[PDB]
């Protein structure tokens, strides 16, 4: 119940995400920034027996039926209720790339979610 | 078909996973380290339809039927196929905490993933 | 003479910085968290030549005369000059461990610096 | 001692450090990938007290005579001394940017240093 809704991020990017009985996350994004347009699935898990923040995380990969930016962004979490639900995450965004660039694949970052 | 199947990290832990056509990962994670006893759900989004290498994610939540470790996991990274498949992984582990221990409630780490 | 002065983090602590001439840096930290007490010497590096935020970061080992938590954060940010100047930054912090155990040696966070 | 002398990472970037008595890093870093070309400073800090793993950090401005890629390097991790030493690491890697691109100025990876 307090996880399910719609939440917005600080880069005004949309996750609408249910929760499910079985600690199951389904949802879409719609992200504000990147290579990216209309909604992206997005599937995670989260801690259906919570202590303390809620313990979860998302990923989402960068492809729908518009666009593909070879790439996958995990985000790492905690919910925490209250009047103002919020969402502190940390993120990874890795890219798919040769070999040689791997080392310069991954992209780390945070992101405070709030519930509407 | 690549992505699909058993891997295994550097600590020994066993990632069972299936990918669906549509870039869907779904399957079970034994760890060999940490709060953790027997196989967590795994759920995850992949690029479904790659450029060098296939961006991929997942997140374990650390509860099932035997504990509750109150945490969750997202690896990040890629998948390299070929004669020798790897998935290079970056993770960020982050326990439900109470709001004086949120700064120390992530940590972060990277795993290799073989078929061996 | 924009990175030279006092600034203090979300969470109360404290950093005193000299940036040299020749992209060093020089001061001490207090810590509001952790096992700490008293100032820690720090040193870091800053593009002395920015372009755009200006690239820095600097490590503290948790070591002075008082106490030793064998560990050390690494912060990497950017400065950002104007009227409410800042330092956005993301930290690494390693706490020596044993083999068994390095797989949770490192936390992630991120802090803002203001400066007063 | 240990800690002092040269050391290779995966990559081939040489890190040549002095570990001074008082817990002071302080030396070169050549590189072998990015916007770069010659040594460049390095300085950190080092737990000069250790108990398993000896808890250390250094950051690097990739700017000297030759270039200046406007970005830091912060390495985290620890000194697991030993017939075979090693030197494991977690790093960030922040570009100084507008604050449009904020969200991505920073990489994450890891490097494995050895005397070889
Ligand atoms: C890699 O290239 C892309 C990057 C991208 N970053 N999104 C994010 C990544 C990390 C954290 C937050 C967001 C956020 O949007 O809130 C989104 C894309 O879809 C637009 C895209 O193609
Ligand atoms: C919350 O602290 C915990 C940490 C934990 N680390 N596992 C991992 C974490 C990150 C990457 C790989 C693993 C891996 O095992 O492959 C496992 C737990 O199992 C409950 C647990 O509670
Ligand atoms: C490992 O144990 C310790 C941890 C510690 N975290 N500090 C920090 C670490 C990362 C980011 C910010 C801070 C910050 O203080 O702003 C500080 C200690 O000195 C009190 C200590 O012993
Ligand atoms: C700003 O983007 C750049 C990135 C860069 N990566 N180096 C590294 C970064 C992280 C860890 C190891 C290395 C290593 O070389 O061992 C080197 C640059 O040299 C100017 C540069 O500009």
């Amino acid at each position: 119940a307090g996880i399910t809704g719609t939440w917005y991020n600080q880069l005004g990017s949309t996750f609408i995400v249910t929760a499910g009985a079985d600690g199951a996350l389904t949802g879409t994004y719609e992200s504000a920034v990147g290579n990216a347009e209309s909604r992206y699935v997005l599937t995670g898990r989260y801690d259906s027996a919570p202590a303390s923040g809620t313990a979860l995380g998302w990923t989402v990969a960068w492809k729908n039926n518009y666009r593909n930016a070879h790439s996958a962004t995990t985000w790492s979490g905690q919910y925490v209720g209250g009047a103002e639900a919020r969402i502190n995450t940390q993120w990874l965004l890795t890219s798919g790339t040769t070999e040689a660039n791997a080392w310069k694949s991954t992209l780390v970052g945070h992101d405070t979610f709030t519930k509407v």
